[PDB]
């Protein structure tokens, strides 16, 4: 059975709604974002040893729910998140493969869509 999915809620700066409104929204509608549209689904794909390795997972769906509860105190917070699920993916999979690209081009795109924030 896979790990719970990371906790989402908490208890409006315009960083963060830009972060959610423009960044992860244009990202989400990118043709490379499906693998990250949610938490990495161990079981199905069989991968044993995700877990395992990737401790502090991280997907665009959990920054969604995060950014629509106000988890994040800041826009940095919510930048770290993206990080740690680019960082993770070039943890657990190996250069060269396709996943790997996709989430290089995710992350450029994403430091140009945080390049011009408020
Ligand atoms: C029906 O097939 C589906 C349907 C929905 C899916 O997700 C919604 C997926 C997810 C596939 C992956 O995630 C995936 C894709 C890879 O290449 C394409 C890969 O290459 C090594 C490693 C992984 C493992 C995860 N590695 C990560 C996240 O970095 C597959
Ligand atoms: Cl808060």
């Amino acid at each position: 059975t896979n790990p719970p999915p990371p906790e989402t809620s908490n208890p409006q700066t315009n960083q963060l709604q830009y972060l959610l409104r423009v960044v992860l929204k244009t990202l989400w509608k990118h043709q490379f974002a499906w693998p990250f549209q949610q938490p990495v689904d161990a079981v199905k794909l069989n991968l044993p040893d995700y877990y395992k390795i990737i401790k502090t997972p991280m997907d665009m769906g959990t920054i969604k729910k995060r950014l629509e509860n106000n988890y994040y105190w800041n826009a940095q917070e919510c930048i770290q998140d993206f990080n740690t699920m680019f960082t993770n993916c070039y943890i657990y999979n190996k250069p060269g493969d396709d996943i790997v690209l996709m989430a290089e081009a995710l992350e450029k795109l994403f430091l140009q869509k945080i390049n011009e924030l408020p």
